[PDB]
């Protein structure tokens, strides 16, 4: 990894690391964008479909008029670590931010930033 | 009328909705009131698979500082439609999570008013 | 009280439910009325992302039939839960897209009435 | 494909072809059971998460209890073919249905069967 994909791991963990454990609120996200910020996030666990921490981190991010974001990483509660994004979070991702990278761990459990493309093989179009 | 911090929300929201480009993806933002005295905002993220409404985000936003309950909350679009009532997923979300909590909608007269959530979901679901 | 088809739709969602394995995934049935009379079942689909519940799979397997308007709705739990009221998310895609539509839900002595989707979101959002 | 494979398209094809075109109810979807039963459903297309036509099709097989799916298509209206499930579906597919495939289209256009595991690579 990266300077700044150390770093977004840091800030991701560190944020849920700071606020009481919960099952409603139990994974944050950190994104980068271009313009030299970066936006954090916790879920909001809902059966009717809560968002979770990286779509926060996405209207976030947007409130902020943060354009592009170019990296992206989620990390559980309870020192779970680095989590790949759900389909329905790569999805969104590869709609909004289609030149973005998430944080996932390879074969050996190393984290890896892999294009958000590859994460949707014969992606729906 | 309002309360002043509930005023507060409304020109937050506006603020935030005025302070990004015009888009078909990000059109609404939210403005919510911890107990804390802390105001957290959020814009919406629309996606058909169910992106967040602006609430959500806010929900978010303030789970992630640590919020004291929240105890208001207001829609603002943008293209100038001001105040907008919280949808029925929103409405079901905020019942569940933060059932204290009030909305700012409109009355009869177009005039902004803070409503309990239960009001805006009568005979509400309860999600055990 | 209710119609004959009214109950009708709450014998068929609580058959639809009670016939099947209990689960955690698959938990609530609903059942629709068309305004040809015709009466179309399902189950949710629990999941984090936002799973449909019970009505909208109802929803869209009247839409495979080609149904048409939907005029009546419920939802029965499963383990003898009985009527359910819609959920917020039900409520707002079914005044979006049946807005004539009534949900059967218990009133405030606990007897089964069908009422109009407006009344079940109030100050409703309008764009 | 399989004919049993084959067939699931057929099914798909003709429910969407069979409904008035709509910007609500635009895309079917049909799956086979493990013991070869074959359910269809329809989008219900919201802002607010309202099911695709997959989910549609889980609810409905759920409803008959028909246990285990292994194989499932999407087919959009308007001649538009088979379409690809979009990853919240692969994800629900993945978490309910850990057996099943799905049919895409190969680089030359031709429909195959893929593993849901294969659809979300590192999968949450
Ligand atoms: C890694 As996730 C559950 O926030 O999509
Ligand atoms: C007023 As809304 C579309 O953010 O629920
Ligand atoms: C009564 As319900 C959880 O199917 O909206
Ligand atoms: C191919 As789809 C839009 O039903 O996931
Ligand atoms: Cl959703
Ligand atoms: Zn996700
Ligand atoms: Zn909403
Ligand atoms: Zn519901
Ligand atoms: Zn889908």
């Amino acid at each position: 990894l990266s300077q700044e994909e150390s770093t977004l791991i840091e800030r991701a963990t560190a944020t849920i690391n700071s606020i009481p454990i919960s099952e409603d609120y139990s994974v944050a996200s950190a994104a980068l964008s271009s313009d030299g910020r970066i936006f954090t996030g916790v879920n909001v666990y809902h059966f009717t479909g809560g968002p979770c921490a990286e779509l926060v981190v996405l209207g976030t991010a947007a409130a902020a008029a943060a354009g592009n974001l170019t990296c992206i990483v989620a990390i559980g509660n309870e020192n779970r670590g680095i989590l790949s994004p759900c389909g329905k979070c790569r999805q969104v991702l590869l709609d909004l931010h289609p030149g973005i990278k998430a944080i996932v761990k390879d074969s050996d459990g190393q984290p890896t930033a892999v294009g958000i493309r590859e994460l949707l093989p014969s992606g729906y179009v």
